[PDB]
């Protein structure tokens, strides 16, 4: 018999379109999603050109629109120069996304004062999300501070993070934050296998020790994220090998393997894939929507999974137990066994949807 | 212009019928709920006869089925009879009610053995709220800790209970609460003015420190909820005043006026109001659901409200700003300025809805 879970919700992918669309685009992006169990995706900024701008961002909804085939919000990214600028479409995207430590030139941000213009300039009731390693956690939660707002930090990755957090929300400041699948179940003991290149990833695989904090700290996680960040292998084994690593297809069933072990509950995994997601960033419910899985099927990851341009997986050869066997998308059958069923267009921008706008106060 | 809030969820009401439908019914309640921008309540099952078995639980379905103008789950209580007994009924309730402090002789729990045997016997994934003041609190804490479960605590109304609660968060322990707006905006202060009968209440008002306390540490607070408890006048003012405020037409009020002056932000109140309902208690969404607020209107709460028939408040003559002037409910106007425009019996047990079943694993 099958478990019925709610539409899944994942605040971390790239989709690569526009400009990268031989790594992905909106219709393989989101058909990777609905496979892995996703009927809702936040699509990051540092495309080419990256959505920095309403221009680029009009532009990214409608490649969205038409090529999306399950739901999703857009991010909007921070810039040296687009502070101040963006109050006309803020509320339209995900969120704003401040790329705080490695990125591409159009989003570095050179100076604190940037970073602390932004909070300043972005509407204070919607979301702002941070990749922040290390002690940038710390700077950006001062800075968040400083400005009297929340920040929600992404993909946190090592126990030195997981400690600042959790030591933060003890004494009640508003920070939220995300792990990714790959710092739950891979560590440095896998890069051997990996290689150098295919091991690339920001933030790093961490240790062992690593892992087991966020294990142990997993109170402290409010969100699972994939942050899929697809590569070909060409790219990822080449002379400059991109940092990231696809995800969509095999978050859900590494989680449900681990659920299986007791290493958290179904609920544990519901409030990170679900509950607080939508709570975070504000996103609507999907009508008429959810996920069956087969929770006794064992298998065996391949080299590559079905959908993702990527064409590899870091997690080829693990062993899981969990397997999505049918999505329903707004009372369609978005995907059975394998098939996809719902072509690209099908999925609608959230932010437009009348549930889907953030509350705010009148002017 | 008004803003727009989604359907805000009271999971803690209690509406009288079966057996004290002088004090409100199904019908009565469900409009303060409407009026006071709720759409979907959790009601108690301290009733006449108690909600304390499957023939009782039967019955109010019904009674709530055909009485009811808003949405609604109705909470199951425990007895010192009945652990072990709940099992096929578990699901369709909101969760399971511990009456670990003052109550009726039906709900008395005389032995923390009994606390442990509802904790072992409740299904694992559905929820567990309990009536646990001062080191009750502690207590039922080291029992959830036993069993190897959560626990959501009812009205925290003390530094005390409060600082507990954020201790054992702070441990990374499973553990949520609720606190009702009289222990936010009352205090020993109003004693004098509402009288010893009026004044009752468990838990009792709270010193002006309490009251600060709870404030201080909202980031501990998951969510308000009413603990609407309507009693007649007759009742409060006589020679055994029953504990207990009516408050479904003044929380929203209430919270409103403490965003406007920056207690709180809009965001703290809707996680308070409408997400961590929805995540703890797995309550689903409402479709076509919203309510519109007027945050410039000052108003003066009058010596009783217009829909509970408890026909009193204890927060007459409080200035308030913000008001509730319209409510669509699954696609229908519910409530506009005063007038409640869904007949009973228009509201729905939302669990048995599809997506308002608790997720578990199979057998
Ligand atoms: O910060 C990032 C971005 C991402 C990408 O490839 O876009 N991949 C990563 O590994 N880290
Ligand atoms: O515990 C309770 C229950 C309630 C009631 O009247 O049912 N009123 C109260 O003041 N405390
Ligand atoms: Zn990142
Ligand atoms: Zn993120
Ligand atoms: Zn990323
Ligand atoms: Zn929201
Ligand atoms: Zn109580
Ligand atoms: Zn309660
Ligand atoms: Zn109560
Ligand atoms: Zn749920």
């Amino acid at each position: 018999k099958l478990v019925r879970l709610p539409g899944l919700i994942d605040v971390h992918v790239h989709l690569r379109e526009p400009g990268g669309t031989h790594k992905e685009d909106f219709a393989s992006g989101t058909a990777a999603a609905l496979a892995g169990g996703i009927t809702m995706v936040c699509a990051m900024p540092n495309t080419r050109p990256p959505i920095i701008d309403a221009p680029a961002l009009a532009l990214a909804q409608k490649l969205a629109e038409a090529g999306a085939r399950c739901d999703f919000a857009l991010f909007l990214g921070a810039s040296s120069e687009n502070a101040g600028t963006l109050g006309t479409v803020a509320g339209s995207a995900a969120g704003l996304k401040l790329y705080l430590n490695e990125t591409a030139s159009e989003l570095r941000l050179d100076s604190v004062v940037q970073w602390m213009e932004h909070f300043e300039t972005w509407p204070s009731h919607l979301p702002i999300v941070a990749h922040a390693e290390q002690q940038t956690v710390a700077a950006v939660l001062m800075v968040a501070q400083l400005t009297q707002r929340s920040v929600h930090i992404c993909h946190v990755a090592r126990k030195e993070e997981i400690l600042l957090i959790k030591a933060a929300k003890a004494r009640g400041l508003p920070v939220t934050c995300e792990v990714a699948p790959h710092h739950l179940f891979l560590s440095h003991d896998d890069l051997e296998r990996l290689g150098p290149g295919k091991g690339e990833v920001r933030p790093e695989l961490g240790s062992r020790q690593d892992v087991e904090a966020l294990w142990e700290n997993m109170a402290v996680i409010d969100c699972f994220a994939s942050d899929h960040a697809p590569h070909t292998l060409e790219e990822k084994c080449g002379s400059r090998p991109p940092p990231g690593f696809p995800g969509l297809e095999t978050m859900l069933p590494l989680l449900l393997t681990a659920v299986s072990e007791g290493r958290l509950s179904l609920d544990d995994l519901l409030q990170r894939l679900h509950h607080n997601p939508r709570r975070i960033f504000h996103l609507p419910p999907q009508e008429d929507t959810y996920v069956e899985v087969d929770l006794e099927h064992e298998w065996t990851i391949p080299s590559h999974m079905p959908f993702s341009k990527a064409h590899w997986t870091p997690f080829e050869g693990q062993k899981v137990k969990g397997t999505v066997r049918r999505v329903v998308l707004r009372g369609e059958v978005a995907y059975i066994d394998g098939q996809v069923l719902v072509p690209p267009g099908y999925g609608q921008d959230v932010r437009k949807w009348p549930q889907g706008a953030v509350p705010q106060l009148p002017p």
